[PDB]
């Protein structure tokens, strides 16, 4: 199994992951993506923050995770009128432009941090529903604390789930991305199957829309037995295992789950470090900590503890002298000639990336390795 040498190092990286996340959590409750990376500093993402919050909730820091959910909830209640206006526009047949949608980046005070024409994404609102329900179930909490923000997110996603948008990586606005569909599905099934939310007006609708998402993925999101990066594509994306665990398009034991884990591993995993997609030129297309953790989580869930452990160890080997985990490492580059221009333009790779730490904690917990 694991010797005292490796257990001590993995425990310390878990302790440090909790510390770096809670040290950089904003006073208002937001988790930032990266406190010192030029292009990300000063902003929060619901994607990063939701997976971060789920690592912290598993770790057992109820107070920290709860302040994140408070933050998100209050940000979303503030958009009640914005969401109602977009729904009324749809009802009039005046479909709003990407420029009018809810944002991707948030400032720590809950304002738009970016222009959605350039980065419109719907996945983070589905990930937040999955996160807050999973947290409340784990710690026995009353979801009425965050219900009015849940209601905004649900209403928005029931309207806009089928809209093309940019993927997790802020690319390809014209497409419908399977890990985006998957994030929405996970959020909708989490609220639709939640006994505390049984009387919500949208209860039945969330499970009917989740079924519509699965129908779309069955028709256009599966090729040669595996999920694909966007509807109508043949290629895989490193984000796709999230459609198994945690978002539940198919269970871990399904043939499409197995075929998707094997395709991601064959096409994108080098020596334990998982690339985003074949064409990735961002910093040369490096190996992403959070994706090695996502694949490891999916292997643990399917009963492949050994494969899970190999990916955990790979991630632990990327910690720097202070125990900080970067976004990505360049040990294998898909497009080595593209790295220099990114380092010149934005600097050295985001380190720490809080989502890297959040995912480390999830995978550690899946393997029973959080300090006792
Ligand atoms: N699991």
């Amino acid at each position: 199994g694991l010797d005292s040498h490796e257990l001590a190092r993995l425990h310390e990286l878990a302790r440090h992951s909790h510390a770096v996340i809670t040290r950089h959590q904003d006073a208002g409750g937001a988790y930032p993506a990266a406190p010192t990376f030029s292009a990300y500093r000063g902003y929060a993402w619901l994607r990063d923050g939701s997976f971060t919050a789920e690592g912290i909730s598993r770790y057992g820091d109820v107070a920290s995770a709860g302040r994140f959910h408070d933050w998100v909830d209050g940000v979303l209640r503030r958009r009640r009128g914005q969401v109602d206006d977009l729904l009324a526009a749809v009802d009039r047949g005046e479909v709003p432009s990407n420029e009018g949608m809810l944002p991707t980046r948030f400032t720590f005070d809950g304002n738009d941090g970016s222009d959605p024409w350039w980065d419109f994404q719907t996945d983070g609102y589905g990930m937040w529903l999955w996160s807050v329900v999973t947290h409340a179930a784990r710690h026995g909490l009353d979801l009425e604390r965050w219900r009015a923000g849940i209601d905004v997110a649900v209403d928005y996603l029931l309207a806009f789930w089928d809209r093309p948008c940019y993927d997790w990586w802020e690319e390809h606005v014209e497409h419908r991305h399977v890990s985006t569909l998957g994030a929405i599905h996970g959020g909708l099934v989490a609220v639709g199957t939640c006994a505390a939310l049984r009387s919500a007006p949208w209860s039945a609708a969330t499970l009917q829309v989740a079924a519509r998402i699965r129908s779309l993925v069955s028709a256009e999101g599966v090729v040669d037995g595996h999920l694909v990066k966007w509807l109508g594509s043949s290629a895989v994306d490193g984000s796709l295992p999230a459609c198994v665990v945690p978002f539940g398009l198919v269970p871990p034991d399904d043939d499409v789950a197995a075929m998707t884990r094997a395709a991601v591993a064959k096409d994108l995993d080098v020596d334990g470090g998982v690339h985003r997609f074949a064409a990735d030129v961002f910093y040369g297309g490096g190996q992403w900590i959070l994706l090695s953790a996502l694949l490891g989580w999916n292997l643990a869930a399917a009963g492949d503890t050994a494969g899970a452990l190999r990916h955990l160890r790979w991630i632990a080997d990327q910690a720097d002298a202070d125990g900080d985990l970067p976004e990505q490492v360049p040990h294998h580059l898909l497009h080595p000639g593209s790295r220099a221009e990114w380092v010149a333009r934005w600097g050295t790779v985001a380190t720490p990336l809080l989502w890297s730490h959040g995912m480390y904690l999830i995978l550690a917990d899946e393997l029973g390795l959080l300090p006792p």
